[PDB]
């Protein structure tokens, strides 16, 4: 089995011929450059690369690479930032004035977030240099969270072999009650929809149907009512059941004897933690002991999607994410 | 490798020619009787069987088992019963009059829990039967923690080819706080020493040494900090450490980039979760996505040791179970 390739198989499905375009701002930075070059050898993903074009250029010579064909945009000299200006002042409705809005879209990040937001590209990924902060913050300013969503949250794919779950929240957020949990259940229902998953969302505990009694049980269980209430109002094409332990929700004979007639029958394939401390361990567990590959932190919930990238990304880090991100623009 | 006959070998050269003696009150259970014959033919555990004498032996024939040479006793006929409901009355301090204790003590489960107290056996091993309730309740009425000690934590051995964890609290305390979740680290450290192991203890969370902040992180820092002065004070033979994530505490390449310096290099053999949430999770990610045996819940923290079957139990666990008490009682 070949399991990044399989995921990359199943998003180029549904990826051809529609164009997508991802902004990449970090042009001087080589892993990116490098996996735009290699973008645009696809069909599936257009990258549209920020940077200054002769720094940029003089970098694509050191790398030995032909990104003539690439389209490079220098946000201070583009022909579109005038009405990403015009766009941004109405965006912050009085809270950035014409001449602060200038300087702060020739920021590569700022800029490109505005690319997405004014629907000249349709997704954002960025983090590879030290420059960059936190790629959402632009985002969570202009782009912002979806109708009726709070919060993005941050998912992982765990994959091996033939095996490939979602994981979250095991990056964002600290402290969540069960609004909080149920919010995560469904954005990761529809993000595992996106990626071509038949979601089967288990959230967890360390109680299985009424097992232990406790206030972070409680926490679960009323969580797992108001996903379901949230998905069956909106016929997501999901099934959310809980609260399960990990084995409850991945083992069908383990279903079988501790959630009888349950929703889902050891056959979970997306997995919402109870916690960031739960879900973060979690997934480091299942990475190191189990040999998982973890691709991600992949965020979710926003209008249009922007994820973030390590510092100690490779080359191929930056390949996958965008094939995600244009995923989830779909 | 073997590795749960690698662990026995271990307490098996703790345990060789001490003649621990463990009682096994549920006699009329099969797996229980059954395991008592094994743990005859050895030198290391004495099992010392509970029940009516006509039925247990009757059931042993039923089994095909030599039960000759097994101490068997029956509570309510046993020449032992006298003293020991004297030394309940006194343990209660008045609040168990002399004919309720004579009543109390025909139970297999409290008549068991009273010979170790008293110095007759040193352990205790339950739960196999369903007539059986927690076997930890009358341990905690009358053999009661440890001084310094609050409440009793469950951790598992996590057991794969060469390699042996110890992971808690992954079983009792659903609401912890610094001061607890120090109390396990240091209990955990002194089970490990227990069964052979040289521990290295890690405090684990979502951060690690201070990449995030949260009220849960600091939590986990302050636990730290207060296991650290407990195991200094006593002059524990173990490394105590945290904040950690998990690949930080088992990785040492993490542990040199996220935690330079610190006093585990990605070398824990001894893990302690920051919540019941995310140890009972974390515990069986490992077990089912890693393959990893979990064995236990294994009780720390009381004056003499006391540990509870599944009702599913095999023979083995119960054989197991009883070895692994044997070791606790050292
Ligand atoms: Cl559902
Ligand atoms: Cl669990
Ligand atoms: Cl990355
Ligand atoms: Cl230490
Ligand atoms: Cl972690
Ligand atoms: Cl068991």
């Amino acid at each position: 089995s070949n399991a990044m390739a399989d995921l990359l198989n199943v998003l180029k499905d549904k990826l051809s011929g529609k164009n997508v375009k991802i902004v990449l701002p970090e042009g001087e930075d080589e892993r990116v450059l490098t996996a735009a070059t290699q973008l645009q050898a696809t069909d599936y993903v257009t990258p549209i690369v920020l940077g200054d074009e002769t720094k940029v250029q003089s970098l694509a010579q050191k790398l030995n690479l032909d990104i003539s064909n690439i389209e490079l945009i220098n946000p201070a000299t583009s022909e579109l930032k005038a009405e990403l200006v015009q766009s941004f002042v109405e965006r912050r409705k009085g809270k950035t004035t014409e001449e602060q809005a200038q300087e702060l879209l020739n920021n590569v990040n700022y800029f490109g977030t505005m690319l997405v937001y004014a629907g000249k590209a349709d997704g954002l990924v960025s983090g590879a240099a030290h420059s960059t902060g936190d790629t959402v913050r632009p985002a969570l300013q202009i782009i912002k969270t979806k109708p009726g969503v709070s919060r993005t949250s941050g998912i992982f794919f765990m994959i091996k072999g033939d095996e490939q779950y979602i994981f979250g929240d095991c990056a964002i957020n600290p402290e969540l009650d069960s609004q909080g949990l149920a919010e995560i259940a469904v954005e990761s229902a529809k993000s595992a929809l996106s990626f071509g998953m038949d979601p089967k969302v288990a959230m967890l505990s360390f109680s299985t149907k009424g097992s232990a009694k406790s206030d972070d049980v409680t926490k679960v269980q009323e969580a797992v009512k108001l996903a379901q209430q949230k998905a069956e109002e909106e016929k997501l094409e999901a099934i959310i059941d809980g609260e399960f332990q990990f084995d409850a929700a991945i083992v069908p004979g383990v279903a079988e004897k501790k959630a009888p007639g349950a929703k889902l029958q050891g056959d979970a394939n997306v997995f919402v933690f109870p916690s960031l401390e739960a879900g973060n361990i979690g997934y480091k567990i299942a990475q190191r002991l189990g040999g998982y590959d973890a691709v991600g932190p992949v965020l979710q919930g926003l209008n249009s999607p922007v994820n973030d990238l390590s510092r100690g990304c490779s080359i191929e880090d930056v390949y996958n994410l965008s094939f995600i991100t244009a995923a989830q623009a779909l």
